[PDB]
């Protein structure tokens, strides 16, 4: 149908905008602490602690399959990156501190993304 196509164009354009959001958030992680999944070879107990692992590469795979239907789903995954890190790692660690800084800096980017998603519809 034509409606199905229109819907798919909307999803494509959201994917475009979320790709730019993802790039902006990932720049706030210049150490690349959140770039890849936590290695279960190197942290073999990780899944005993963290039930839903997340990282920027995994988000990018979902994004490119057009797997985010709305900004809420995308934000859910970004918050997992931060919150998983803040639980597994102690406050005095470079990992925890990196997550705080990513959360604080990403806030700005996500605030305007929400306005753009609503604005463009």
């Amino acid at each position: 149908s034509m409606e199905q196509v229109a819907m798919e164009l909307r999803l494509t354009e959201l994917t475009r905008l979320l790709r730019s959001v993802l790039d902006q958030l990932q720049d706030k992680d210049p150490a690349r602490i959140f770039a890849q999944p936590v290695s279960l070879k190197e942290v073999p107990d990780y899944l005993d602690h963290i039930k839903h692992p997340m990282d920027f590469a995994t988000m990018r795979k979902r994004l490119e399959a057009q797997g985010y239907k709305n900004l809420h789903e995308f934000e859910e995954d970004f918050d997992l990156i931060i919150d998983n890190c803040m639980k597994y790692n102690a406050r005095d660690t470079v990992f925890y501190r990196a997550a705080v800084r990513l959360r604080d800096q990403g806030g700005v980017v996500l605030r305007q993304a929400r306005r753009e998603v609503d604005s463009i519809g």
